[PDB]
């Protein structure tokens, strides 16, 4: 006998400035879903300062989205009492969304907001600088110099990238020093220093090069070998029968198992996984007990789900992500990697009231080795597509019943993937995006549940595992005809490169 509200502040012009929820200084009404959509002029973002904040706990949040239009982004989720941040925008519209639950009504919050040119952003300073991430400006002679001068690292990253390539794992070998790039030579090109130029680029060793002929008129730049292991790029511009680099790089740590495993034909009926058929699969403990897994995508990066870390995200030291996870009930194992999270990037297109773009960045508190046990999880390439029909492996401790015992062991079952059309064929009620994926049997018996989500939709190829799908929603569980919906990671996989640099 709760229902949603609908009829409160939503246009809020410049001078109304200081607004609340209803009766700020009390308790608000349970299963209230209001709106309070600040606007602003044309050319000026929006800063929200809370002025006093007391909300109950991760059931109940303030989510501030920066949309102006139907596809709406996500700026935070906010939760739980105590101050928080001071929300940036970046356009005149800010949508105030307060998703409460039914019972144990907190006080509430109140804000004021202001309208400026590019608040929260700092000034750019000086033009003979290069700014930061953070804002800040160091020298140009700071940049791409083998010192970390940037809080972030922005002046020694992306100081090399290929140019004039057919792929993504190929190309010249142009580099950037004092602000400028230019290519290098092939006159004492070696072996020892291509594996090198490859790591630089964040890939793995490399197969051949093809020097043939210079064709730009930049700067090229000499490279030699060094006893210390620094690459030494000589300021020259003089060589003959010169001739540019056609690096190509192999690719970093995939999806190759280390384990010895044998073959057993199991489809219909998947049983538990032997003790490291999977190392790319992370658990992750909220106060001790686990709630989603995630997969390692890095040395110090998970991707998980954004439905359960929505809302668990202002603490990150509350979580406790467990590498090399074999069973629930023994952890004293030597192959258990305890870890802490110390940042949660939820996706900026996360929609919880539609499901889409249900992924999640997860930065682990210290880096990890790979061991036999532990390996990184394989990202989708670039214009890469699944054809329907592939059985692909996934991975979980899923429960029977929502509230009953959960399989000890890691669970595994082979399921084949299913078209976008027959997944919204099969199921009328959800809504199917081009962002998602489907996969399951239409007769049941393999299906997930509670405590798979966040897990990896591994798809091999060429004896590789990529990573085709994160754990999004799904019906009822034991239910045929009830396929599960994941995130589309090949969708998502510029976003994710885009922090594991
Ligand atoms: C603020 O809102 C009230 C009603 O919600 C409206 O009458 C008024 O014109 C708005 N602007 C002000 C007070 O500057
Ligand atoms: C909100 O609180 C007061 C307004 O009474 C003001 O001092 C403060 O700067 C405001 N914060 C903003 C507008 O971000
Ligand atoms: C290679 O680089 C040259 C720059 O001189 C450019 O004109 C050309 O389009 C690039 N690609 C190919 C396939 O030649
Ligand atoms: C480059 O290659 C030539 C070829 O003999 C060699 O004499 C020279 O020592 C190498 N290194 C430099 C810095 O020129
Ligand atoms: C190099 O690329 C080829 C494909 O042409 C591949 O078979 C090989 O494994 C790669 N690595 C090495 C070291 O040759
Ligand atoms: C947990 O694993 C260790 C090492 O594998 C083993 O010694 C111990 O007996 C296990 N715990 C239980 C309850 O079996
Ligand atoms: C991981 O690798 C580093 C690099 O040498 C090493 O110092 C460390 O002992 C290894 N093991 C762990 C648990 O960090
Ligand atoms: C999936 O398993 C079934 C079981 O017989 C098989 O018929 C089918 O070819 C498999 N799909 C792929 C892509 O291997
Ligand atoms: C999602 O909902 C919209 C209505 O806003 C509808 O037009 C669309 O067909 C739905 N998606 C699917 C896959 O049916």
């Amino acid at each position: 006998e709760l229902p949603t509200d609908c009829g409160g502040p939503f246009e809020l012009w410049e001078p109304n400035t200081t607004f609340s929820s209803t009766n700020f200084p009390n308790s608000y009404p349970n299963l209230a879903f209001c709106v309070w959509i600040l606007n602003a002029q044309k050319g000026k973002n929006i800063q929200l300062h809370f002025q006093e904040f007391d909300l109950e706990n991760i059931n109940d949040v303030v989510e501030i989205r920066d949309g102006e239009e139907a596809d709406s982004l996500l700026l935070a989720v906010y939760t739980g009492p105590g101050p928080v941040k001071d929300v940036f925008s970046t356009t005149n519209r800010m949508t105030v969304l307060l998703i409460t639950n039914d019972v144990l009504a907190r006080g509430g919050f109140k804000a004021n907001f202001t309208t400026g040119y590019h608040l929260g952003i700092p000034e750019p300073c000086k033009a003979d600088h290069f700014q930061c991430k953070n804002g800040e400006c160091v020298p140009l002679v700071n940049l791409c110099d083998g010192h970390l001068h940037c809080e972030d690292g922005s002046d020694e990253a992306d100081c090399v990238r290929f140019f004039n390539g057919t792929t993504n794992n190929n190309g010249l070998v142009r580099f950037r020093i004092q602000s400028i790039w230019h290519t290098a030579c092939a006159e004492n090109w070696t072996t020892q220093i291509s594996n090198d130029v490859c790591q630089l680029l964040g890939l793995g060793s490399g197969n051949s090069s093809k020097p043939i002929f210079p064709t730009d008129g930049g700067p090229f730049v000499k490279l030699n070998t060094a006893p210390d292991g620094h690459l030494i790029l000589t300021p020259s511009q003089q060589c003959l029968q010169d001739s540019l680099i056609r690096l190509q790089c192999n690719h970093k740590s995939c999806g190759k198992k280390l384990a010895a495993q044998d073959i057993t034909p199991k489809i219909v009926g998947g049983s538990n996984a032997k003790e490291g058929a999977w190392p790319w699969v992370v658990g992750l403990y909220y106060g001790g007990r686990l709630l989603c897994g995630a997969s390692l995508v890095s040395s110090d990066w998970l991707v998980s789900a954004a439905h359960c870390v929505y809302g668990r995200n202002l603490e990150p030291s509350k979580w406790t992500a467990i590498l090399g996870l074999h069973m629930k009930s023994n952890l004293t194992s030597p192959q258990t990697v305890p870890r802490l999270i110390d940042e949660i990037v939820i996706n900026p297109h996360y929609n919880r009231r539609r499901k889409d773009n249900d992924i999640a960045m997860m930065h682990l508190e210290f880096k990890v080795n790979y061991t036999d046990y532990i390996q990184p999880i394989c990202l989708p390439e670039e214009n890469q597509v699944f054809p329907p029909g592939r059985n692909c492996s996934i991975a979980g401790w899923g429960t029977v019943v929502y509230q009953g015992t959960t399989a000890n062991i890691l669970q595994e079952a082979d399921v084949p993937l299913l078209s976008n059309e027959r997944c919204q064929q099969q199921m009328p009620e959800y809504n199917i995006t081009e962002n998602m994926i489907c996969a399951g049997y239409e007769e049941g018996g393999i299906d997930s549940c509670q405590g798979d989500s966040g897990g990896p939709l591994m798809c091999q190829e060429n004896n590789r595992w990529f990573l085709a799908g994160v754990t999004s929603f799904g019906y009822k569980c034991a239910l045929p005809n009830r396929p599960g919906v994941y995130a589309r990671v090949s969708r998502f996989t510029e976003w994710i490169q885009s922090f594991l640099h």
